[PDB]
């Protein structure tokens, strides 16, 4: 309802018209812009008291076609002090070959313990439909997964974890306006799971496909366009806030998303309550930084709520970016991926994530990371 802004114009006018000038001048606006306005601020990349311990390693789980490893990623030194726990799958063909593995790895909603029925992960498998781990294996990628409470609670009423705990006393009682939210602290701690993967000798870390479905899709986009180490990034089912145009105002709005979720956004953020014609921004620029990066955003045709038609007008907003690059977008009908590094699809029915948006992310992945 309201013009987006051109990601290939500067904030004083300047047109960018190579993709030299958008990856040393372009780029870091933008990201600036959505620390201030929108996300808020990453503090902090790597802490230099972070410690890995490899806690569990199973060679021959799911029947002998994985390798599993449960490590504590710890935050500082002090054996108390916080920490997240990964979750990794590793096929056991690829490790037979003497190949790392290319990765999907994403946060999880309920717990690690729930993307697979294994009951040696330390409610069991209650969230399999959005995991399909053994066919992911099969394909011959690994899987990692962190649970999203490790790192900050979902619901603004949720138990704080030993990560949210640390964050939330350093805000002291209120967050600056330009602070990170939820989403901010989701992505950090999948860049710093790919900390981990760059030391694991049987993954690729090279090869990292960074994923999320709904909320945690969110984080994997913030995630994937601040961190550049990832290899390509998968938003599934995003909606407001995420891979849908803010300036649509359709389905849920940034005052119904900052209102339900008033920890998931920055401060700052929430000036643009039912005022989204003043934001500077809009997500087709956050899909710009992943450029020239493959990135894949898919929708759910009954998903109403997550704006499927502003999803994928925000692709086709950044596509010019990624013509910078010599790279294609969508040109769509239901089942039908379109596009070429930048890919979309909507599939029938409600929000979810099916067998059917994994089939097109592994032929995704597929394509660009074997
Ligand atoms: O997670 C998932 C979704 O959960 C809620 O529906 C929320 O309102 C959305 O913004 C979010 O993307
Ligand atoms: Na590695
Ligand atoms: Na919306």
């Amino acid at each position: 309802a309201y013009t987006l802004p051109d990601p290939l114009v500067g904030a004083d006018g300047t047109r960018v018209h190579d993709r030299a000038t958008w990856q040393h001048r372009r780029r870091p606006e933008l990201l600036q812009l959505f620390a201030r306005e929108v996300y808020g601020r990453t503090p902090l990349g790597r802490p230099e008291g972070m410690v890995f311990k490899v806690t569990t390693m199973e060679h021959a789980a799911l029947g002998g076609a994985a390798t599993r490893k449960e490590v504590t990623v710890r935050f500082g030194r002090d054996p108390n002090a916080p920490s997240m726990q990964l979750l990794l799958y590793v096929p056991n063909a690829v490790i037979a070959r003497a190949e790392r593995a290319p990765v999907f790895l994403g946060l999880n909603f309920y717990g690690n313990h729930t993307v697979h029925t294994d009951p040696a992960i330390a409610a069991r498998g209650s969230d399999a439909q959005k995991w399909p781990v053994e066919q992911i294996l099969a394909r011959g990628y690994a899987v990692a997964t962190v649970y999203c409470g490790d790192l900050c609670p979902d619901r603004p009423d949720g138990l704080n974890a030993s990560v949210a705990s640390w964050l939330d006393a350093a805000a002291g009682d209120q967050r600056a306006p330009d602070a990170w939210g939820a989403i901010g602290v989701w992505a950090w701690g999948l860049s710093r799971a790919l900390d981990y993967l760059e030391t694991d000798p049987l993954v690729d870390a090279s090869r990292v496909a960074v994923h999320g479905h709904s909320a945690l899709g969110k984080a994997a986009l913030w995630a994937g366009a601040q961190d550049d180490r990832f290899a390509l990034v998968i938003s599934n089912e995003s909606g407001c806030g995420g891979a849908a145009l803010s300036k649509r105002i359709h389905g849920e709005t940034v005052a119904r998303i900052n209102t339900v979720f008033p920890h998931w956004f920055a401060r700052n953020f929430r000036r643009y309550d039912d005022h989204e014609e003043a934001l500077p921004v809009d997500q087709h620029e956050l899909l710009a930084l992943v450029a020239p990066r493959p990135l894949y955003v898919a929708s759910a045709e009954d998903d109403d709520w997550a704006d499927p038609r502003g999803e994928f007008l925000a692709v086709k907003a950044a596509e010019p970016v990624f013509r910078l690059f010599g790279q294609t977008g969508p040109s769509p009908r239901v089942n039908e991926p379109s596009g070429g590094a930048l890919r979309y699809h909507i599939r029938p029915g409600p929000h979810g994530m099916t067998a059917q948006d994994w089939a097109f992310y592994l032929a995704f992945a597929d394509e660009w990371l074997k």
